[PDB]
């Protein structure tokens, strides 16, 4: 009973966070086996960031220009390469606390947990979603660069995000762990536009099912509707159009509650047009789109990990 | 930049969670050194819970009736006592992963992180507040009993909460780690009323300061007001009255932003009377009271831990 924006337990990621220093810049790095991963803009001064030529900047750097610190013990850099927008600092000591891990590139609308770090030390953990415009709305201060996002599949940690940039708009951008940005962003200090943001409709429907599982049922109505007519209302309010793959994903939520996806949509349709009228659902005065269908099943069944 | 309901990193607590089984019942326990802590109602059947005489039930139990499991390794019970509403199962193996810890009993309005567990395995982590009526609005399924709440002071883990009961109302109740319930609750399966809930006014003001730190300033007005007149408006809307200790706690938030507490109150006063008019603050359509002033300073300065 109850429903909370829940993060994954962070223990397996904590033992992987190191502090990386090059010149005057210090940010966080991810120490798996004997490779440290960190944003390549650790090699830039505040002046370089306006127009960095990363190849030329990297050339004037040698292995002993990088101070990697894992707690009270300094690491030794044996080799450096640049994979897209991440620096791989090959080190000598492999991380004994290296978990079974995996690098994955997530799709918009999926959720993950962020372990926010400063100077290589864990500060806090929260759950967030990759927006349809490939930003995230995080909580990141200066020198939280290098902090990582992750999911947990039983015993395997899936790393999916590394924080790189904060934009004047309040939004945050980063890469996968191979160094490819999510979205059309580049790691330089210049004005960059994100797309129009849209609401993740499949997630909203998973949250309405969570509400029904928890005894909020007032939004339930008698109408039904069609996918095609719903999508016409949704596209008016900047909601992601629903496809059949979406209806199927919500299958188990439908079977455990005996309410048809299309019936849930008809409730939603009404909620977009008529509004909330000052009521709430699961404590909120707005429709929430940061829970995936799998997030809801996990929290309403008690899935555990290593 | 940005603001998120942030939990503490859970690594140090994960290595302390064990599974406790007695008869048919299985819940979570906290394994510090060579003592396991768990709800005493692990010794009850579903029938016993209606009217348990814990002393008599405990008498028919011997050390070998308790199966404590820490992963794939069974623990050995050497002694059991009942401290208030917690069972202390003294075991032989001390926990090697025992952190520097502390038992503390928190006051209403303070916040902590909950590590939700099932069968002794971490499932997720979230942040919550102790309501003024000594409940919490958590996310707990059957057999999440024994899950613990905690804060982190640099390297010391302060344990402050253990989950015991879920009430028909959707609210949750538990004890400190010495076994004293928060609130007027008892561990028996009967109807129990919580008090009227009130909004934690000092927390709300810390969140408005967080909003100003993040560029939301529309609620800022020109009026001021007095503590006494504000408290008269607040007591109308079921808000906790403000005292001078509260104004002082918000001192650093006031100095870093150059806005007087009483000026912030005058904004709040207006917000309670005139309403939100469909605007939002830090993304929310309602006033939030689950951030303490210290929570805001931690997230707006980058405080780190071991």
């Amino acid at each position: 009973s109850g429903f909370r924006k829940m993060a994954f337990p962070s223990g397996k990621v904590e033992g992987c966070m190191v502090q990386v220093t090059c010149g005057t810049t210090t940010l966080n790095g991810l120490w798996l086996d004997d490779v440290v991963y960190c944003p390549r803009h650790v090699i830039c001064t505040s002046e370089d960031m306006l127009n960095p030529n990363y190849e030329d900047l990297l050339i004037r750097k040698s292995n002993h220009n990088f101070l990697v610190q894992a707690g009270n013990v300094q690491l030794r850099v044996i080799g450096h390469s640049m994979q897209n927008c991440v620096l791989k600092l090959k080190v000598d000591t492999a991380n004994p606390k290296t978990p079974k891990y995996k690098f994955v590139r997530i799709q918009p609308g999926q959720t993950f947990s962020v372990l926010a770090c400063y100077n290589g030390s864990p500060s806090g953990v929260y759950q967030c979603a990759m927006r349809p415009n490939f930003t995230i709305k995080g909580s990141f201060l200066n020198g939280s660069c290098g902090s990582v996002g992750f999911n947990i599949d039983y015993d395997c940690v899936s790393f999916c995000y590394m924080h790189h940039m904060a934009f004047p708009t309040g939004v945050h951008a980063g890469t996968d762990l191979e160094g490819n940005f999510y979205g059309p962003f580049v790691d330089r200090q210049t004005a960059q536009a994100a797309g129009t943001d849209t609401t993740i409709t499949v997630n909203v429907l998973a949250w309405l099912y969570a509400a029904v599982i928890n005894g909020d049922r007032w939004f339930l109505n008698r109408f039904t509707t069609t996918l095609n007519d719903f999508n016409l209302v949704a596209m008016k309010y900047n909601y992601e159009p629903l496809t059949q793959d979406h209806v199927d994903i919500l299958g188990p939520l439908s079977a455990q509650t005996g309410i048809a996806v299309l019936d849930m949509c008809a409730s939603l349709k009404e909620l977009l047009q008529n509004g909330m009228n000052g009521r709430t659902i699961l404590g909120s005065a707005l429709l929430e789109d940061e829970f995936t269908p799998f997030d809801v099943v996990r929290q309403c069944s008690g899935v555990t990990f290593q």
